[PDB]
């Protein structure tokens, strides 16, 4: 939708960064209310990007993903979202180390559902970790980001990117070996996201180069477990890190294995 940039007010308050331009705080008038917004705006193919983003948060409507309100086009390029106040769920348990592991279960699940949205849809997410989903509150979750986004052919469960800047520690094999991103890539990369929250947003695969992962992988070995770590939390991380795309579950099976470990731990003390 094409906003009017005269209701629009931008505040100082960087929010995040990148090649792109910057993301900041504001404020948005809705019929009645005002709204608070975080704006991506772009630097002045860099246009035609922002316009896709917009184009798929447009088609995606689910409490698990971060609302898009329109674009405004005036200065420059705008992309104006619902802001998730509390940020990032990396830099908030960095800053947090008292939340609960029942509490790191919850938001997990809360993106689990989202992703199975999202697989549901056909679309592919292709930068899914930790700090791309952001608190609306220490008990809501919301994934973002999704300028790397694609949305399935019909006759395809994959994408194939032509070109190669990558996240390569949260991304599958196939990915890096064939550039092929499908629903399991994003699967693997939430077992990354898992790894980061139990973590309370460590850095995965710290000290190590893109091609040293790669080669650790190829052997057949993984990150370990994460200090207090539930035991059926690391091995759901380990089962979305099976190498094999086709023996890899959906997220219909890992949402489902989220919420009746997440139904007995909140039925239990
Ligand atoms: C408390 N604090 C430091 C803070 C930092 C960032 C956000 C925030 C919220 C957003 N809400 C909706 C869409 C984008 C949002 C965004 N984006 C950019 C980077 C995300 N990888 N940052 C909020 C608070
Ligand atoms: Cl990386």
């Amino acid at each position: 939708v094409y906003l009017d940039r005269k209701l629009l007010t931008l505040e100082d308050k960087e929010l995040g960064s990148g090649n792109f331009g910057t993301v900041k705080k504001g404020y948005y008038q809705m019929k009645k209310v005002v709204k608070t917004v975080a704006v991506k705006i772009l630097k002045n193919a860099l246009k035609d990007e922002l316009l896709a983003e917009a184009n798929v948060m447009q088609q995606l409507d689910n409490p698990y993903i971060v609302r898009m309100i329109g674009i405004c086009e005036a200065e420059s390029w705008m992309l104006v979202m619902e802001m998730a106040e509390l940020g990032p769920l990396n830099k908030y348990l960095q800053q947090n180390r008292h939340v609960t592991d029942k509490n790191i279960i919850e938001l997990v699940h809360q993106v689990s559902m989202g992703m199975k949205y999202l697989e549901e849809s056909n679309f592919v997410h292709r930068d899914l970790a930790a700090r791309n989903v952001l608190l609306v509150t220490q008990h809501y979750a919301k994934i973002s980001d999704f300028g790397l986004s694609k949305a399935l052919r019909a006759d395809e469960n994959y994408y194939k990117a032509q070109t190669h800047k990558w996240p390569v520690k949260w991304y599958a094999p196939e990915c890096i070996n064939y550039y092929k991103f499908s629903s399991k890539s994003d699967v693997w990369s939430f077992g990354v996201l898992m790894w980061e929250a139990f973590s309370y947003g460590q850095k995965p695969y710290r000290g190590m180069k893109g091609s040293e992962v790669t080669a650790m992988l190829e052997k057949g070995e993984r990150m370990g477990c994460p200090a207090g770590c539930p035991r059926e939390m690391y091995d759901l991380m380990n089962l979305c890190w099976t190498y094999d795309v086709e023996n890899r579950p959906g997220f219909a099976a890992v949402e489902l294995r989220l919420r009746n470990y997440y139904y007995d731990v909140v039925n239990h003390h």
